[PDB]
């Protein structure tokens, strides 16, 4: 059947602002995960994990006698598609279990895996998600081992259906670089937001960069695939040898052997796939990746044999039964042991990847460190994968039960404990008078505000208002936060603060961070005010502020916005365009295309456009709130042509005189093009809409304000 | 970037089902159309439509200094892409302004049309919808016109974004016949369920069959393509004849003048397309079809004059200023208005398809009984009118307005009033008692109020239990209705009602359509019982029974379930696999997939397959409302492989003996195969979760009973 995607495959899509919907959710309107989660017997939970490892299923025979090592596999995956840049893939929301990552060549066998899980899935219900068990079981495996974790929190929601992430553009599965849709470009640089080598894959090829065994070409993948996951160099070693202590590789025979994916597999094989023709199939038969390689002599407990081997021996360059290229230590004794046959032993054998952890000089300076100190290595890896499973989870106000880590981690974005009594409504209503009385502007209040709150993003739940990070480095420096009119808005709100603080009983305290949204709650209600109308924004107190020493700048500068339509805002010149731009950003806000075009039609005419820009500013009551935007956007009087200077930037005219009216962006004119959009912005854009349109944007305005207060969920 | 339908083409598309969420609605949730309708000054927007007519916009001049033909093929095209098949396309969801249908070849400069009316939509805001308005304008240009409406019921509340609809598999706009994707296979035999001849026409090409100008050739496209949107001969020749009484065509200059069509446009053309490089590109110089004819000596007047033209001249064949084969009048002077220049007339002219009214011999008989009597035409092409605009709209309890025709219409599917008190909560008990203890079975009594019920779609708002019509012509006789054990139980339940009629005081009575469907209530209130748990089931009374006078037989039979999923049917072998036919089944439903997937797995451990198949039956408690069907397709001990002899019939054995458990269907087991649908049915099949199935299926079960109670809405 053709679809509107077949005939306009350039047409914007909208879809992704609508997934998620109360439609596809089996769980009724009520349900609150957190509530079951808290209830949940989580230690019997664990101990019919434990009693799981070592209780083989013929259907997928165990190695060594213990699925450790394939669930903890399984786990790093889950957590492994995260990406810094956007926040998109991570363990969080459970997509492991949806195309197409349950069909990802990387992904091989995890289904077995996911399916050894069912029965305890089953008995406990909805009280444990499927996103919190997989990291669960990774946890319970590593106990199960002799391995110390760092601690484990619930809290991820199942979801119940694909996410849209942009993961490629390539039409062929793993397909080597510099095709027609090579993700790299110039000196091997990957393109944003991208962090895997090839597509399929979780991070880098295991054979070496486009399969070429070079271990230290391949430890320059390593490092910036893991830098793009959020994982330092200290990190990283601790993860790849801390994962390769356990279990094995599996590459018994030809890779032809294996069949369909799940997602392309028949019917009959109820969600599993891959299924194999060499031999049985399974077990010491088994194909996932093609690679044939056990690292240590007890691979299913801890030890430190991994640097041993590393270190001790001597590598040389071999195939696996499958082809693929790996390494054994020739000189070595057959000490590893067969997963089915205790007569046989073998030797050591590493990958590519492995080696690249000895002959990568940086790489080489902290895996000694961890070779003559493996206390050191084992604080490493307990807490890189506590990293590694929770990076996605949000404030550690989401985090549930009882095995929370005390520690407060600084790449978690902390936000320091309020110890003192909150303001009231009467106060709430006090400062808002005493911030109109300043002299500072609907624009100025309301544009701050928005600076300070729209760094959120749903996909790994960081940023937010709260903490006032807006006044630290480096937030206080982005070109879209127009860093001397943000400072001049700042210090007069902190002198208003001092004064209110200063002035109070009994321990009673406004924070910065709450300040800063009171206040554009406040250039909201003005601007209502302006159009005539006396309406109450909601306002809800309790945010706190970070330190800068609390603050790893580094890690905040992929939350910088380099587009920002709800700001009129592109800071260079990008290949995708901006209206593609604002519904990622949407999306990111967690904004269906109605909030998305309410909110924006409401900014550009309360002044929140960076530099004050006239483009959109489709009203001549600027710092009003009315819905004049949607009503001069939608007036066929005008007419809209792109300037020869910019073609993405247009006038509007008046069409009988050709007097010029408005200026506008590709971001502005989308509402007044798109079929959808317009619809939208008609709805807006009617006689009877000026109480619609102000209840709806002071709606969306404060679930912006709100959207990392998961202290009050 | 590569998306999920990229590398599973093949895949089941369950997106279809969560179309139309509260995500993509810019009402609340709370919003009522029909009472937003209720409360228009419907008089002024009548008004204001009038004199919208003859207001000309520069920008697209008025032909002849007035808009009515323009209007009513606006409205001819929102009802005209019909289909009786499923009940899709119509006007009822004011589709016409989203894609793909706002950029059909067969809509250009329609968005001209819908442009114009936006200051009337704007004025009224939600108390008119645009599917509402589009309908109106068209009875108003009639009216303006001198014609005279039937009359026009409100209520087609707005939708919010693109159906999904089979439109056909060509990949070329306008693809003539016989190529790799053609609709047409044998001797010209349309696939079901498309309703026109060439892929982005609304039914017929007017040059003739792909593009040969033989007016009885075409004669046999339009008999066809019409009946497929539910109207006769009479009424085709009647409403054809009708419009072309009006306005004109538009071919001034090659076609190649014209540009993108509106969702190709650029962002500037503000939702236009099809803008023309031809002289003015409007007006006297206009393009959108390539044909060039005006019919009648008076195109902004009702008349006599198309039937005194088509027989009154002989007609010799020709071409539009764009190359389009048309007709004109032998040895004719020049009588035609022209519309923007009094000095010029042109020669009467026709279309092929106009020709067709003349030269099949069936058309010719009913054409020359309207030429000899006009006021037969008038009243036929008011009628048809009238069922053209509203043939998808429903009961007629969803009519709104001042304007809506009381005589009551077979097509309409009428239902009698109810004149009577209708049957209570003690009543309803005692009937339920009367039920169980008449020996029907569960399995009957679920099955009965299945087939009655499940014949409501939501496209059309045809079908459903009100009506009692599963015991007429031709429901009483389908196959999927089991017609010898159906038969038996409307035996007894007629025989309960009699009896209960009987003993009643005051003119209380029940009817039969409410009688079967409260003896489903009391089926699924016995299995609950059977299963231990104590349930009760919702029943709103006021059904009414039809006659077979009341019930069209032949355009019944569009209704017959020749796939139903929800009973393992399926009628023959279809091309779709019998999964896709499901999911179009539930939509049509308006089932989300959590409804279809609890529906599903209840009514196979109710007894309701047909031909009491034991396919997809896994309990050992059959006429027990238990998630059996779901904990037991999940169980990993049982494998599952294709028959050989039928390979879409699956053989359940446990994996360790060998013994046979269970048989099932493709149907049974996409939800143990497809990853949403598993996921689906885990919730369903976990420890914690009988409770959740029973009361979630006794509600999907409700709200099938209820689907078209719109005496209720
Ligand atoms: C450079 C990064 C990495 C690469 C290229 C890599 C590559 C692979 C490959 C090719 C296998 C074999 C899959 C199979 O054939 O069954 C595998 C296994 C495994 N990997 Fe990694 N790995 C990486 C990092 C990780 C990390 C960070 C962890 C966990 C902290 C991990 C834990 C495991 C485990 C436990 C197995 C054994 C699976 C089993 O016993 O069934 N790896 N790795
Ligand atoms: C065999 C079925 C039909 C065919 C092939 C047909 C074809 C066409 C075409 C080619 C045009 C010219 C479009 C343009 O270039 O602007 C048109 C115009 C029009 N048709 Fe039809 N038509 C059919 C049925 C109908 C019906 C059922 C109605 C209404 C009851 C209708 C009412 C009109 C009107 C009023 C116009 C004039 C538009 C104007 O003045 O701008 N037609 N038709
Ligand atoms: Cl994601
Ligand atoms: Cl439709
Ligand atoms: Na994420
Ligand atoms: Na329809």
């Amino acid at each position: 059947g053709t679809s509107n995607r077949d005939w306009w495959p350039n047409q914007l899509d909208l879809s992704i602002l609508h997934r998620h919907s109360s439609l596809s959710d089996p769980m009724g309107k009520d349900f609150n995960y957190a509530q079951a989660f808290e209830k949940l017997d989580l230690a019997a939970v664990k101990r019919d994990l434990h009693a799981l490892m070592t209780t083989s299923q013929d259907w997928w025979p165990a190695d060594f006698g213990h699925y450790g090592g394939l669930f903890i596999r399984m786990a790093w995956h889950s957590a492994g598609t995260y990406r810094t840049a956007d926040g998109r893939g991570g363990a969080g929301e459970g997509q492991q279990r949806f195309a197409p990552l349950n069909s990802w060549p990387d992904n091989a066998n995890l289904d077995k895996a996911r399916r050894l899980l069912w029965p305890i899935k089953q008995k406990y219900g909805r009280a444990i998600s499927w996103a919190d068990l997989l990291i669960l079981t990774g946890n319970v495996a590593l106990e199960s081992m002799g391995f110390k974790t760092f601690g484990f929190a619930g809290g991820r929601a199942d979801t119940w259906e694909p996410e849209d992430v942009y993961w490629g553009s390539e039409k062929i599965w793993l397909e080597l670089s510099g095709g027609p849709n090579s993700r790299y470009s110039g000196d091997r640089q990957l393109e944003n937001p991208l962090a895997a080598v090839q597509m399929g894959l979780i991070y880098v090829n295991p054979q070496g960069p486009d399969g070429n065994p070079d271990p230290v070409a391949a430890a320059r993948d390593i490092r910036d695939t893991f830098a793009r996951m959020a994982m330092n160099d200290e990190e990283t070693v601790a993860l790849i040898a801390g994962g390769h202590t356990f279990g094995k590789t599996h590459g018994a025979g030809p890779a032809s052997n294996v069949g369909a994916e799940p997602e392309a597999a028949g019917i009959e094989a109820q969600g599993l796939g891959w299924k194999s023709a060499y031999r049985t199939g399974k077990g010491a038969d088994a194909i996932t990746s093609g690679l044939e390689v056990t690292w240590t002599t007890t691979p299913t407990q801890w030890s430190h044999n991994f640097f041993e081997n590393l270190f001790g021996y001597e590598w040389e360059l071999t195939k696996s039964p499958a082809g693929a290229h790996q390494w054994v230590a020739k000189g070595a004794d057959a000490v590893i042991p067969d997963a089915f046959d205790p007569s046989k032993k073998h030797r050591p054998t590493m990958l590519t990847t492995d080696l690249s952890l000895r002959f990568d000089p940086a790489y080489e300076k902290i895996s000694r460190r961890f070779h003559e100190n493996p206390e050191q290595f084992a604080d490493a890896f307990a807490r890189a994968w506590f990293k590694l499973t929770h990076r996605d989870m949000g404030p550690r106000a989401r985090y549930l039960g009882p095995e929370v880590p005390a520690e407060v981690l600084l790449w978690q974005d902390p936000i320091p404990a309020v110890d003192h009594p909150l303001i009231d409504a009467a106060d709430a209503a006090e400062l808002k008078a005493k911030v109109l009385a300043s002299g500072l502007t609907v624009s100025q209040l309301v544009s701050t505000a928005w600076a300070a709150a729209s760094t959120f993003r749903g996909s790994d739940k960081r940023g937010g208002a709260n903490g006032a990070r807006i006044r630290l480095a480096p937030q206080k420096d982005w070109e879209a936060n127009q860093p001397e009119q943000l400072a001049a808005v700042l210090e007069t709100l902190e002198a208003i603060r001092t004064a209110f603080n200063g002035a109070q009983r009994g321990g009673k305290q406004v924070s910065l961070a709450d300040l800063i949204v009171l206040a554009g709650c406040a250039g909201v209600e003005q601007a209502a005010k302006n159009a005539g109308h006396a309406v109450t924004v909601p306002f809800a107190p309790g945010r706190a502020d970070a330190s800068q020493e609390q603050t790893d700048v580094e890690s905040m500068a992929v939350l910088e916005p380099v587009a920002d339509g709800f700001r009129n805002y592109l800071k260079g010149k990008y290949r995708v365009p901006a209206e593609v731009l604002l519904v990622d950003k949407a999306q990111l806000l967690t904004l269906s295309a109605p909030e998305m075009t309410v909110l924006l039609g409401g900014l550009r005419v309360l002044g929140a456009n960076v530099g004050q820009s006239r483009h959109g500013v489709f009203t001549a009551r600027e710092q009003a709130l009315t819905n004049d935007f949607f009503v001069n956007l939608l007036d066929m009087g005008t007419e809209w042509k792109p300037t020869a200077a910019d073609a993405d930037v247009f006038e509007g005219r008046d069409r009988a005189t050709g007097e010029l009216k408005w200026t506008g962006t590709r971001v502005d004119l989308v509402f007044g093009s798109h079929s959808q959009l317009r619809a939208l912005a008609e709805v807006y854009g009617s006689a009877d809409a000026q109480e619609k349109f102000v209840r709806d944007f002071v709606a969306v305005w404060n679930k912006v304000m709100n959207l990392d207060r998961f202290d009050l969920a």
